[PDB]
């Protein structure tokens, strides 16, 4: 276990402070100006590097094609966002700027100004990838190394038809003077049945090729950017995408307090316990990824197909029977409102959680609040794509306990790279699996890691429990990946799971819960866990 | 190739308490009057889990507070009791940690739980002080064993006279075993060398007849022995701790003179850069006086004035060929002129105007690049005589290889541009402040014997950022010199030699994180932030030792 995996990119290494946005700097720069400046880094050589063909045209699209195209798809990670001794020739268009001009969105927008310099209208650019600081053999292999990026075949023959004219110029020569049966690992679109029945239409209909390349180059670069409100400067065009999950536009006005107040009183007053809120709440929002920021709360697309029918938003009769209720609730408040106000459920699949935490905490020692800050919309079913969400999917969560079959790493590694997929930190890994266990979200409610006594009770009893060294941890007389807290007195008092017993058997992170396990320490626990309730919940939220 | 997750080890982000937290406000109010009534029921109290050898667990936490604080390898100043973490039996503490959980750091525990634990057998120690802070995680012949406990007795500085108080120390709790070792004469296993080696014979024999000077010198070198990784006396928290100065600590005189204010300082610094001094000799001089901290030790830094000493105004790296001997004697007649006829019952130390002479210097410097800045200047320290420097101690401190004046001396055992990175991370630098302090100082003119190997600009004196500016320039060619020795240097497109770089900020133009920190500070329109972060990170570096005396 490196727990160095977490706090990846502190502020400690950030040259740039912790006051520096990176939202409100480029939206300054007069990209009617820098595109006159990349149009002149190109056509000027250079004596360590030279080009005498008149342009570092075709260069800057095989470094961005070679940079933004490691984007794996089952993790999200590479990519875009995240050649090495030929980004040189740019530095004398980045030392004109500096902050205002991360290093990926210069490196990308070289490649897409090249692309416009060799005479073509490219579909359009949008700013915001902050930068961190640290033969049909060939054709099913090409196929399969464009399937790991999710581009379907008639996106990874426009890309190959694309980035290497420099639209009928690679066609009428391929099968166009016909070869003498002796070129590269290229050649399959014309032997494969698969491509050979599209990139034949195109050399007669050349107009449903420039504006195939336009659309999936403007795939390759804003693969994992995230949803439609990062994209700042001026070119982003005004048109949306089914590929980028699309929400709808704020069209009602949202809510203030007394409102806020009343439907998280609603909350309370109608059936729902501590333990479904916090599942739904939670379910929703676990499906984020920090890397290809695509995902999240917002959307409210657990009511849809492709997420309320996984296994581990257990559909047997625990989400569904949530989902009509808020349903319900949402309803009634957007009939007789307090005024032109409207209620999205995007956020009653999360006003219900902080209702839930302000149920639970209110009754274990002490009343908080929980902040929640409006301003989600929900998305439709015809906007959502069932078959790009399998990858969401996760194949085994650790905060609900969930180990689904097919694990490659052990049962806590995963833990380990899932708090790292939501930008999490280890403080807050602790504080928020002693949360989740004491409330009660286990997968299907096992009482796996439930160390407490009273359940729907916001205590730090999962910390105090785990290190009484009175009781013993046998593995023996369980069967499976769970273990067994033996009391002093011999009698089975506990149970547990590798997910749990990491906390309390690891010195990375035992020095971890005894902190919140101390015993003027509750107050702190409560606190840390609503901050970092509030952090996840607001894993998506780039409007605000 | 270079490891900079070393830099920002222990970040804020890994940190549950929080950046509100100082571990010197709270653990004031333990009541350890209190606490000791607390660790005396935790020994007499077997458990289930572990067994306790005659039902007490007194032994055992002497012999886990000497496990945990007998780490301390002085050859770069790292282990001992302040970090890094018997954790089998460690668990046996927590019935006192869970009462406080944050005004009770576990290094403190652990140590007190040993001190007690001595305390609790009739046996009166020396003192305690609190405030070691949490870095939270990142045959028996002479030539058999009378040399080996020698040796790693003497990785931990101890002489002959506390290796041989510690051994008949731990063995006992003032004397029965040595009863026993003269008591018979028969002939336990890496022991027993104190009846046959003629060093330690001579001293242990003596303590039959008088077994009353063994029990002061275990007190003092237990004391040593767990107060040794804490530093300057001012960290001492707590009411345990004793009045009374002890060598191995390098004292300093507490403050006898009422401080220099605002308007006194405008003086000062207006006199230092009036009076002969460059700009390349006082930052020299300050960055020498403050390069020798050990951020993992917490000893040497700014403060006590002992470049003035025999032990450090003599090194080779504060080279005394002429640098380290005209500029002590003008701030010193500066110290005295200022003194004699002071403006009130004010009167400066020295140890400021080898640092004060250092703002001063970068204030004279980086007003003719075009900027004014002031540079923070906290008065408060004091000059220690000579008596107190215990010249065979700082040979430890003897930087083998500097990476921020080019300094290379012999046998390194890394490459060049690993002891830079061991140093920044001695210093508790991060990787910004690194780069930021190495451009300053080489435009500045700092380098060892002003070796031209690394001065990047063209008008040397000025706090500029040329150094980052010439150094990303593609239009030069790096190639070894033809020498070979060791060095470089840049031809431009016609064949003239422009520049000479060393091994040293190469590797800031060659890596791949380096090269971006350069690119953030090499910019253009970005000179006021490079002006900004080296102020910074001088003021950081010149209040090390500052810090915690305060």
């Amino acid at each position: 276990l490196n727990l160095k995996v977490l706090h990846q990119n502190p502020a400690v290494a950030d040259p740039m402070g912790a006051a520096f946005d990176y939202a409100a700097e480029v939206a300054t720069i007069d990209v009617d100006a820098l595109t006159r400046d990349i149009e002149e880094v190109m056509t000027t050589s250079q004596p360590w590097w030279p080009a005498d063909y008149g342009h570092y045209g075709p260069l800057f699209i095989r470094m961005a094609w070679h940079a933004a195209g490691t984007y794996r798809i089952h993790d999200g990670r590479g990519g875009a966002g995240g050649l090495d001794k030929a980004r040189r020739l740019l530095w004398p268009v980045k030392k004109k700027y500096g902050k205002k001009l991360s290093w990926a969105d210069l490196i990308v927008f070289a490649g897409n100004c090249a692309l416009e310099s060799m005479g073509f209208k490219t579909f359009g650019f949008g700013f915001g990838r902050v930068d961190q600081w640290e033969p049909m053999a060939a054709a099913v292999d090409i196929r399969e190394t464009f399937r790991r990026m999710a581009m379907n075949d008639v996106e990874t023959a426009a890309l190959i038809v694309g980035g290497h004219t420099f639209d009928n110029s690679f066609l009428e020569i391929l099968y166009g003077y016909e070869w003498e049966l002796t070129l590269a690992t290229d050649l399959s679109l014309r032997v494969d049945p698969i491509y050979e029945r599209i990139t034949r239409r195109w050399l007669e209909h050349p107009e449903e090729l420039a504006d195939e390349f336009a659309k999936a180059w403007y795939k390759l670069i804003h693969r994992d950017m995230g949803p439609v409100a990062r994209y700042l400067g001026p070119l982003v065009p005004k048109q949306t995408l089914l590929w980028q999950d699309p929400v709808p536009a704020v069209s009602h006005d949202l809510v203030g307090e007394a409102e806020i107040a009343s439907l998280k009183s609603q909350i309370r007053a109608s059936g729902l316990t501590v333990s479904q809120l916090v599942s739904t709440a939670w379910a929703a929002a676990s499906s984020f990824r920090g890397s290809d920021k695509r995902g999240g709360a917002n959307g409210g697309r657990i009511r849809l197909q492709p997420q309320v029918g996984w296994e581990v938003n257990d559909p047997d009769g625990d989400l569904r029977k949530v989902i009509r209720t808020l349903e319900e609730i949402q309803e009634s408040f957007n009939s007789a409102a307090p005024g032109n106000i409207k209620v999205s459920f995007a956020d009653l699949v999360v006003l219900g959680g902080c209702a839930a935490i302000e149920k639970a905490a209110k009754a274990a020692g002490h009343n908080i609040t929980v902040p929640f800050t409006p301003g989600r919309t929900d998305a439709s079913q015809e906007q959502t794509d069932v078959e790009s969400f399998a990858v969401l999917e996760p194949k085994a969560d650790g905060f609900r306990n969930y180990l689904g079959k097919g694990n490659p790493l052990p049962a806590e590694y995963m833990l380990l790279d899932k708090a790292n997929l939501l930008t999490l930190s280890a403080p807050e890994m602790t504080v928020l699996v002693g949360g989740l266990r004491v409330l009660g979200a286990n997968y299907k409610r096992l009482p796996l890691g439930v160390f407490t006594e009273a359940s729907e009770s916001l205590t730090n009893d999962f910390f105090v429990n785990l290190l009484d060294m009175g009781i013993t941890w046998e593995p023996s007389p369980a069967d499976d990946g769970t273990y067994q807290g033996k009391d002093g007195s011999g009698k089975v008092k506990w149970t547990g799971s590798r997910v749990d017993l990491v906390f309390g058997s690891n010195s990375e992170l035992r020095a971890l819960v005894e902190v919140y396990g101390a015993d003027d320490a509750q107050p702190k626990f409560v606190q840390d866990f609503v901050a970092a309730w509030d952090k996840v919940m607001n894993l998506d939220r780039f409007d605000v």
